[PDB]
């Protein structure tokens, strides 16, 4: 059938980089989102699909994503122009049958390599499917602004890191209490950001990349936009709070591990014993 | 009658919590916000309602809001979210003859617990209604930012506080001459920050939560989110003041003064006196 | 998921009956049309569906139809309205697991009776699925204009009115080879024209009801309406032809017998013998 | 409050006349409508009416009407131009608290005479209630073109005017049993005109201008519209047939008897008798 | 200033054409529309105009005209186009100071020619604001359907012509008592046919063409718009009912006697005396 | 005639008054606009105004704003809430034939006192008037965040403040060469207030009110509005520039000086000489 | 043909002027851009331009841009405007036969003067063809609020600069790796800072101007917007940093030296050695 760019999942990615957009969380074609389909949400559209689609061979398989659907972003691609334009911006793709490679069957412009990215997102959408049973299906990575900036200020040790921003507002312990991922800078593009985010991604939905970005996952689009927006307004409310010379109170320890045991989640060992 | 989406009231939800997401006051789920209203608003609509709508029993019964219909974000919901699918996000819900519960007569999604917020709302609405003679009708949580920042900074102390904000912009005076109440971190959702929030609401139609947001109260949407905004622009003003290294002049207490004469409101003498 | 508004089959539904709106045939609330959804499509929103929804029992139970969704125009809705608030106007059902009723998961209004003309949709949507081997899913009654006006002047006869149909557009054998079925005149939403509207569905995927209307299936919402909307040009033509004074030359037997053979069809032969 | 031109009934009187603008049914200033409000309508806005509003008194006062409000098109206004200002072409009203007169709150122009046919339209009103013990609320004229042309060729007579719609859809009987009553042609904008639609109002919903046009009645907008959009959809299929020679074959006594019966209404005996 | 596609008069004209071709009025570029306007109403849009506009000398001077400005739809443009693209499809000129010609100041497109008739619309211009003692300000020429239909079956006869339009809908002897003129069929485009229409505008405010279409004049766009559809509206109506086989019964004489007088105009004789 | 809201003037209204509250300058009811028309803007609408208008007198006569119209904000109205009713949040005034008092002619609201800071813009609008020779027609007031900012760490006094605001921007000597005025902190609403702020509109088209806000002045909407904006975006840089230390190098008092010299203005020579 | 606003390069204009209003970078008239099109571009619009376009002569003549058209914001023009006027904004301009001057073909308004910085522009576009062999079509000026607070407190020299940008987010390396180019503050709209700029356009595609602004280069509106964003996020990022008392870490030299490495670009020497 027609109208694959009303689909809810074409208006879902739309929404979401549109919104990031407006942020300012992604200048020029800064930032990258994908999300995990199923093959009843493009099975109504098959009449749209290049019945001859091209096929991109993966370096490293990935048998977990076997037969799995995705839309995503292309590389190059700039977040503000994807209402604009979907079909230009955003491509299915999907992945063959003992996950050696991926077709791109709509969508997406004509060169060598319109997905630069995607080999990374898989690794970690492999990471978080073992990590959640199944539930996690987006990962994004936009360069939220307060959080880069606070990576030059704070020690860049996940426990320090995510103190801080469990102080910064308080549903933060609740929203992440696994607290954030950090790695050291690293060349952007590489095998080894990629698997060392990969890597973060067993044990935390946030990862920190000092002076650059941050790189999440969550069940919905909705719910993974919402993690990074919570901890970029803690880390938001932290830049005034130290530029206005640092706090003069804030949240407690026990107060933290109170607010844990009411909402039924168990924080992070090494942020709490600070 | 068919439209009820474009209702007064739904088209006033509506604005007000777009406004309060573009502002930036309500990443992911944080907010919330409920209106009461009258029979004969809901009475043109009736047509819509379930004829046997869900029943959720209160803990401790009101009463004062027996057979009193409101409309309300659910628990869970974003802000963002409301203009896009506002019954999906919103509920119309009616407190029984005695005020041991209330109905959900319309909106909202199939859960377990879809308005969770509720009976502290209610908490708080009674309080209004009998500090005001009844004219306050909303209660609003917002995690306005730089009202959340400047707890961290100054000392939570509602005469301390209430002077900053009326320093910070001319008209904050007149706009909340009783000040605003202020409570220690508690943990959110409880019954004890429920009460001890009613208990400010009793004096101030604005309450602080440091390191997490504020609650404030209203006769209509306008004056409620208003009233908001005021003290935020204020606050904002503040974060930049003390960003560049405090003040060097302010208005003074005398001045205080004679704004609350001119425009015949009485204002918190411990803030004055400082 | 929310957006159920915006869904694939809500949106088509809110087309075709605001396109038949504005052709001219459906003043009132005359007309009605649903569509048979497959779990699937329905899935994503379960979040919107009540939790213990109205049952309404079935006078003749249907077992090929159990466990089978549709979305539906309710009774006594205007087709004009359904753009305005397609919540109050359409109708999410699900026939339960014996065929025995249905129930009503979501939109519709409160009333004894929103759905009057469901069973006899379901007996017809029933026959229709037999005769097509399970293609068919969309049954449409509207009150198209022409065609209600010609049944005052043509022999109220299959063969004789499928011959004027086919003559006065080219392309109608090709698209109706089968001929429109026609009843006598009877009274609208009994049983009687419910089980004789059925019978004649056996064999034709468009009937008419003289100085009333037509009812039609097909296996999209676009195939339905554009099969109706191609019997009544041909029907709007010949009232132009009949009222110049009648046919001087028009399509040959032998012309509509090629035709028929070309693109691959076999025409009812009743009307091709005329 | 604020955003009267959103409200529930102003919204529907630019529905109604729009609707009726894109019908052919309303030319230049042709056609007139109004609708009863009550208090509670319009008590949310009192902010927006004059402190001293234009008073007109009536010639014959009607204490039926008294302190009733209404919402109104102007006098000399165009139906197309309510969509683009409805300020500038409705009105709203209110009857004085003994019928004498009634005072301008809202809307319209500074002439005199800014509602010239309400006089008109209230007698009207005062009948339809009486008629329907309160249920009807809105009177509307407008020039339905099929109609109109039928007056030239049809018998000027109730009873066989009524039967000759009945028969041009089946659903005529049951939305007008009482059938449509029919006055001579008469000047227009004269209390004898107003007078004598107000007596055929005692018994029909629906009344016949011979060359000129229609008068009708209903609780609400939506059935208003959709009574003489039915009336105005039989015309239009008897025009047709009348123009192809006349019936060949129609709906018979009999069958007009049996439909009266299945769905529990009384038709005109007269037009029965036929 | 800027946004002069935004000024009232520009908007009008959209309206007016747009309009127009929606009725089915101006197929190809079928039409033309021209509203004499006051230096006031372009003055603040001064800023938009060319320093050295092109100059198009009249055949005959019109120093009535002198200084005068108007907005015009080009020759060639299609009125389906104006809402399209306003500056490209209308033209601002003003006559200069003896009337010898006029300046193009504003929109259309590089041609020679582009207002091929222009000189016909002045001279109608003048004889309508002598007529009218600068009332009329518009002048438009369209295909209204209806009417030119008529034209092949009634007698070219301003009489005969007249006395059926007014009987064809109650208020037309109001709207135009005095009748519409008429002229033999000519040749288009030439000095002839724009001298004699001016002459037939002496005495009326719509003239017929016939197998050609109508021209009309009016102090306001809507009113002029309104004149011509009433009169359309009214054939409309002739159309059918000659096409049923004519008029039964129709408006008597005598009661087209009473209705001149009620509404205070006098009918054209001839028209009467039939 | 109609559409009043889509007038030139209306419309510039609604953008000012949207752009100024999507800045963040006018929190609540913080802001009023006033803009002097010309009798030939308001003409075309006559149609639109009260026959018995509204009086208010003045407390001090103004003959020079005798038989003047204007178009401003309500007192107690919200910008954020104009584009959504102009009606209800705009008023059009005209000063009486001595300029004694003025009659509100149109929009606003019944109460007491709906235009309470017009006499305080009337005074500096003349001021402004005679200043500029009648080029000036606006007066704006709106709560400007960094400039209200810098009123609590700049010494608060012209020659300073100017000079400031000149380094943060190189075009601000262009655009304001006059320099901006302060005032002390006054209680708002006061006759001191209004006088004094009229004193300094009589050398400066900005002026500072410490604490609170800016009140401007220009020849158009645009212009206005593009004065505060440009002062605005100055203190916004400088409140950047003073939060990270200070100034390092700035723009020198020769550069200054050429400036002013290659532009043809004559700076404020106290502020030059710092 | 007609339609020109809508382009593909007027809807460019439009999009990357209103996208800069809303990033808070062009207040008042503040910014320029211009575009350089190609014949074919233009060609379809012929109908569109003056046949007697206006023509002003260059100071020194450019033959490099002989024939060469673009669409450039006239001056005084304000970025917000363009949306809402495109035309009035905006001009398509064409360089004569030998590069002696200019013709303005459409757009703009009736000045001496419509585009002063036209000149400054034409030099700059010069040195960016001869630098990227034809690539580079865009110059763009804005007042970038963060680069702008940046030049009172950094080093004002390319080398310092340059890295510091670099530092403040990854990817600026790879955007601009020969580093941005700076002048002293200079007085605007001079032959000496339209040659100055040029002349550092030599090596740059963006430079700065201290105390007032930004100009940047690049092949499409996208690439050089994104450009401008880029550096502008990176200022951001340092403006937090610096206020919260600089950097505790950073990109080190040897981690900048891989990245240009792997992404096979030679960054800026001078910006490295630091
Ligand atoms: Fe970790
Ligand atoms: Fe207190
Ligand atoms: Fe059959
Ligand atoms: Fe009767
Ligand atoms: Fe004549
Ligand atoms: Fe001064
Ligand atoms: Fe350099
Ligand atoms: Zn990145
Ligand atoms: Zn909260
Ligand atoms: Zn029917
Ligand atoms: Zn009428
Ligand atoms: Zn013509
Ligand atoms: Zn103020
Ligand atoms: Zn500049």
């Amino acid at each position: 059938m027609q109208n694959i760019t009303q689909s809810w999942f074409v208006q879902g990615m739309i929404k979401a980089t549109t919104d990031a957009w407006l942020k300012g969380w992604d200048e020029r074609n800064g930032g990258n989102l994908t999300l995990r389909l199923d093959d009843a949400d493009i099975a109504p559209y098959h009449d749209n699909f290049h019945q001859q689609p091209r096929y991109i061979p993966l370096s490293q398989p990935m048998p977990l994503l076997a037969n799995t659907p995705f839309i995503v972003t292309g590389s190059g691609k700039f977040f503000r122009n994807v209402q604009l334009d979907p079909a230009f911006n955003l491509g299915i793709v999907k992945v063959d049958s003992d996950g050696a490679g991926y077709h791109i069957l709509w969508g997406l412009t004509n060169e060598a390599v319109p997905t630069s990215e995607l080999p990374a997102h898989f690794l970690s959408h492999c990471e978080r499917i073992k990590a959640t049973n199944g539930k996690d299906r987006v990962i994004m990575h936009c360069h939220a602004t307060n959080l880069i900036a606070l990576t030059y200020v704070l020690e860049n040790d996940t426990a320090v890191f995510t103190r801080q921003l469990w102080e910064g507002s308080t549903e933060c312990l609740v929203v992440f209490p696994d607290g954030v991922g950090i790695l050291p800078w690293m060349v952007p593009g590489t095998d080894a950001i990629g698997q060392a985010t990969a890597q973060e991604m067993q044990k935390h939905s946030l990862v920190l990349w000092p002076f650059h970005g941050v790189f999440g996952s969550g069940p919905t689009l909705d719910e993974t936009f919402g993690l990074i927006d919570t901890a970029e307004k803690s880390a938001q409310v932290l830049v005034k709070v130290y530029s206005m010379g640092g706090m003069k109170q804030t949240i407690s320890r026990e107060e933290l591990i109170a607010l844990g045991k009411r909402f039924g989640v168990t924080p992070l060992a090494s942020a709490l014993a600070l």
